[PDB]
C-alpha cells in the first residue's frame, strides 16, 4: 500500500558520472566504456553562448584543452567529436562501472529519473515527465548540465535525456543521448520560451487506477462517456486529447480493477467538473499527471 | 531553479542489499562487512522469536547477494533483527552509521524485493512514528538512510504495514519507532499532526526561492501561534524547534516568529488560488537540513 512519487535506484548512473571542464566552464559528462558525453556548450566564452558557431569554436581546440576528471582522478582525451548539440569525448581508459545501456528517445508524458550532479557529483535523485511541450519541471541550480534523465528496465539503464538549459520560466530543456533536443530548443542565448502545455491525460487516468488498486473508490460514478464526449469536456480544462491507443493501454488497469476504461474517464469528466470538493486521492488535493500506466503498475499490487 | 522532493542517490545503499530466505519467507538483508541483518520475522500471532531461532541453524538460512550464495557461519538476535555472520566482507560497504532518527526527520527509502532494489523515494517519520512509504509485499527489510558526504548514516529497516496502509520499522539496532510489535495484533497507528518545523522549513526555502508574497509585517509569540497553530492539527513549536530554524532565519534575516504569523494567516486564510513553491498545498515532508542541502547544492 501507499503510492510515492518514486525514482529508479541511480547507483548504475552514478558510477558513469564524471566533470568536463574548457577553459573556465565545468558542467558533468556521462562515460561510458571509453567515451565521455557532454553538452558541446562547455567549449562556448563568455559571449560565444550569444551567438555560437560550435563548428568555428570546436576546430579551435585540440584533445588535450579538454579536463575529463573522475573524481580526482584526470582521464586523458585522445579524440573527440561532435554529434549535434553533444560533445563526445574518447579518454584513455575504459569505465569498469559501465552498465548494460541503451540510448533511447523518450515521447512527450513519459517519465523518468534524474541523477542531479555538481562538479561531476551526485546531489540527488527524482523521479519527472516530459511535458508535452518537451520540457521538465526539473530541480537544477547553476553547474547542473550534463546530468541525465534514465529509466532502468532489468539491470539494462536506458539514458533518455540530458541537461542543457533553464529557461525563463524556470522549467528545462535539454536532449536525448544523440544530441537531439526534446523540442524547438537551441543551445544559445535566445528569446526562447516554453510552449503551451497540457495536463496529461492518460498519466491522470492511471493514477486514478491506482487509488482504485489501492483501496479507494470516492470518485467514481454511475455513467459512462463517449471518447467524444469526453474529449469536450476534458479539453476544456487544458488536458491532452485521450485518444483510442491510450484506451488500450489502459487495458491491464482496467481489467485488474474490472472498471472499465470509459466509466473511469466518467469519472475524470465529473471530478473536472466538480472538482474534488474538499477531498483528496492518494493524499493529493490535485489530480496527479506524473504517473504513466507502466509506473502505476510496477509500483501498485497485483 | 524548482523545488522537488529529491532522495540521496542510492548506489551506496544499493551495493549493500541481499535476499534472506528462511523456508518459504523471502525478504531483505543489509550487508555490511560480515555482518547480514534483517527483521527477525524471516523465521515465521503470538511469535516466540527465541525458542523459533533456536530451531534455526545456520545453514536454514539462504543469503543471495545478486547471483552469489553468501554462507552463514552464526546468527543472533538483537532485539527485532537477526544478524547474519557471512563468510565474505562485503566489497561495496560504504563509509557509515546507525542512527535513531526522530519524529518528522526524513530519510530517503530504497525499496527492495528479492534482494534487488526497485525504487527510491523520500518521506517524512511522522509524528506518530509511522511512515507513509510504498511498500508490497515481500519488501521488508528495506532501508532508510541519509547520507553526510561519504558516509551512510541508516535508519530504518522496514517491518511492516498498519490497518491504515502506513508503515512501521526499526532502527538498525532492532527497536522499533513507536509503541509497535513484530507481531499480528489490534495495533494502529494513532492520530497525527502536520509537522510544523518542516513547513515552516519549507516556507524559509520558498523565500530563498524568491516566492515570498505570504510574508507580513507582523510577529507573533509562541504561545499564540501553537493557540492557532494547533486548531489546524500542527504539531506544537517549541522553542527547540525556533532554534533549530536558527541558520535559516538568520539566511533570510526573517525571524522564526515572524514566518510563524505568515503561517498563522495562511492557515486562517488559505492560499487564495495562489502557489508557494509550485504547490497548492503547505509540504511538511522537508526538514530545516533537506532545504539548506537542496539551497546550497551539496553533493556527496
Amino acid at each position: 500500500s501507499g503510492f510515492r512519487k518514486m525514482a529508479f535506484p541511480s547507483g548504475k548512473v552514478e558510477g558513469c558520472m564524471v566533470q568536463v571542464t574548457c577553459g573556465t566552464t565545468t558542467l558533468n559528462g556521462l562515460w561510458l566504456d571509453d567515451t565521455v558525453y557532454c553538452p558541446r556548450h562547455v567549449i562556448c566564452t563568455a559571449e560565444d553562448m550569444l551567438n555560437p558557431n560550435y563548428e568555428d569554436l570546436l576546430i579551435r581546440k585540440s584533445n588535450h584543452s579538454f579536463l575529463v576528471q573522475a573524481g580526482n582522478v584526470q582521464l586523458r582525451v585522445i579524440g573527440h567529436s561532435m554529434q549535434n548539440c553533444l560533445l563526445r569525448l574518447k579518454v584513455d581508459t575504459s569505465n569498469p562501472k559501465t552498465p548494460k545501456y541503451k540510448f533511447v528517445r523518450i515521447q512527450p508524458g513519459q517519465t523518468f529519473s534524474v541523477l542531479a550532479c555538481y562538479n561531476g557529483s551526485p546531489s540527488g535523485v527524482y523521479q519527472c515527465a516530459m511535458r508535452p511541450n518537451h520540457t521538465i519541471k526539473g530541480s537544477f541550480l547553476n553547474g547542473s548540465c550534463g546530468s541525465v534523465g534514465f529509466n532502468i528496465d532489468y539491470d539494462c539503464v536506458s539514458f533518455c535525456y540530458m541537461h542543457h538549459m533553464e529557461l525563463p520560466t524556470g522549467v528545462h530543456a535539454g536532449t536525448d543521448l544523440e544530441g537531439k533536443f526534446y523540442g524547438p530548443f537551441v543551445d544559445r542565448q535566445t528569446a526562447q520560451a516554453a510552449g503551451t502545455d497540457t495536463t496529461i491525460t492518460l498519466n491522470v487516468l492511471a493514477w486514478l487506477y491506482a487509488a482504485v488498486i489501492n483501496g479507494d473508490r470516492w470518485f467514481l460514478n454511475r455513467f459512462t462517456t463517449t471518447l467524444n464526449d469526453f474529449n469536450l469536456v476534458a479539453m476544456k480544462y487544458n488536458y491532452e486529447p485521450l485518444t483510442q491507443d491510450h484506451v488500450d493501454i489502459l487495458g491491464p488497469l482496467s481489467a485488474q480493477t474490472g472498471i472499465a476504461v470509459l466509466d473511469m474517464c466518467a469519472a475524470l469528466k465529473e471530478l473536472l467538473q466538480n472538482g474534488m470538493n474538499g477531498r483528496t486521492i492518494l493524499g493529493s488535493t490535485i489530480l496527479e499527471d506524473e504517473f504513466t500506466p507502466f509506473d502505476v503498475v510496477r509500483q501498485c499490487s497485483g
